[PDB]
């Protein structure tokens, strides 16, 4: 096979990029470990940034978001007895966040690639790279039996945490930053209405909380549970219980339960690498950084990292300016850095962190009144939870 990019992951990022770059009359190929209906399973998640949502329109594929999507202003912290909302709209000059799942969204992104035949390969095992450092790097893999081999300009990594990208850079030239929460969360998808029409992340004395939605009908709860826990041993009774104690009885008393559609234990993790290049190759999305589901910034930062790249690769090929590919990782740091401060801090006020002594618990306490409590304080939050503004590039 032959194409001008390679994109190994059909998961939000690969399906952004590569639809994209479909657009824009650049040939591009995507090779995907898993079956279409494996990537649908995961939910995942539920907050999108203005950034985001432009991009999907950009992409052509925004027309069920823009009708099944909720624009929300203003989110909600519940902690010390006390419900401070976050008026977003007002503190950040008017930017807003947009509600529809992950798992649409990538349905969304699927359906416009298969309509427009763009290429995708599922069940593409074995996924290797080679000579990244020339000007003719390929990828091989095997699919039903045979080994195939895709012959390319460029590979844009867009394989995950685990994807094999990464793991296709010499160690020796990347530099790793990375922490490991003492907790995991434990989500719960219910095909009920939301409690609230905005959501409602909740530092308790029990451990946090956190009810968001997906729709009118849909609702996506999450409580902190410590690493040793097991989704078996949680029963949607269970979570029911723990999760109405952690929130304010006013609250607790309306919500409406019900069994769950899915259930699942996702650790946290910050975690980041530099450069994010190497040679012909560009790690994107997760496979080159990780951050707490807190600040809904994950699937945001890879919005960022991948209009970022596209842009670089029109400029490529449009513009026979492939010189400016080399500041790719440069720039997409500056906005994963600022993102990553912001999801661990919001990780490090609304978590229960075990061994904790007197002194950092009223800091803890002292931080959400402040910033909760001043009009600077909520311009801080709001502005990094609408995200901040993506470079100009060039
Ligand atoms: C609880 C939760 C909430 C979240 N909430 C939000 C939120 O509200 N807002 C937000 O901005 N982000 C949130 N996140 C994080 C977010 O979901 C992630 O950052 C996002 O999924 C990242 O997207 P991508 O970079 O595209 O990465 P994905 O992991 O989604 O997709 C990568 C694809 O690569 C494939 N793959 C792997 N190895 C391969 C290989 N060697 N060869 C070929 N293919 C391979 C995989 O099968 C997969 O299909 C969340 C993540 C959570 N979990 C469970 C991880």
């Amino acid at each position: 096979m032959k194409t001008q990019v390679a994109i190994i992951g059909a998961g939000p990022s690969g399906l952004l990029l590569g639809q994209l770059l479909h657009k824009a009359g650049i040939d591009n190929v995507i090779l995907e470990r898993q079956t279409p209906d494996y990537v649908l399973g995961r939910i995942r998640a539920g907050v999108l940034e203005q950034g985001m949502v432009d991009l999907l329109r950009e992409a052509g594929v925004d027309r069920r978001m823009a009708r099944d999507g909720l624009v929300h202003e203003g989110v909600e912290i519940a902690f010390a007895g006390q419900r401070r909302r976050i008026d977003l709209k007002r503190l950040s000059g008017g930017k807003t966040v947009t509600v529809y799942g992950q798992t649409e969204v990538t349905r969304d992104l699927m359906e416009a690639r298969e309509a427009c035949g763009a290429t995708t390969v599922y069940q593409a095992a074995e996924v290797r790279l080679h000579d990244l450092q020339g000007e003719r790097p390929y990828v091989t893999f095997e699919r039903d039996g045979e080994r195939l081999r895709l012959d390319c300009d460029y590979i844009a990594g867009c394989d995950g945490f685990h994807g094999i990208s990464r793991q296709s850079i010499p160690a020796e030239r990347l530099k790793v930053f990375e922490r490991v929460y003492p907790f995991g969360w434990l989500g719960l998808l219910a095909d009920t209405p939301p409690v609230s029409h905005e959501l409602i992340y909740a530092n308790h004395p029990r451990g946090f909380a956190l009810c968001s939605q997906r729709s009118a009908t849909r609702s996506r709860y999450y409580v902190q549970v410590p690493l040793s826990e097991k989704v078996e041993d949680w029963s949607d009774e269970r979570f029911w219980t723990e999760l109405k104690a952690r929130l304010p009885s006013e609250v607790a008393e309306k919500l409406v339960t019900g069994p769950s559609l899915e259930k699942s234990i996702a650790p946290l993790r910050s975690f980041v690498v530099e450069p994010m290049q190497h040679g012909r190759l560009f790690l994107a999305g997760d496979a080159a950084h990780i951050v707490p589901p807190t600040g809904a910034k994950g699937l945001n930062l890879a919005a960022s990292d991948v209009s970022t790249l596209y842009r670089l690769l029109l400029k490529a090929y449009r513009e026979g300016r492939g010189e400016l590919l080399e500041r790719y990782s440069a720039i997409c740091l500056r906005r994963i850095w600022k993102a990553e401060r912001f999801s661990w801090w919001m990780t490090s006020v609304l978590h229960r962190f075990p061994d904790t002594d007197a002194f950092s618990q009223r800091i803890q306490q002292t931080e959400l009144e402040y910033y909760l409590g001043s009009e600077a304080g909520l311009a801080t939050i709001a502005e990094n939870y609408v995200g901040l503004p993506y470079e100009e590039i060039e």
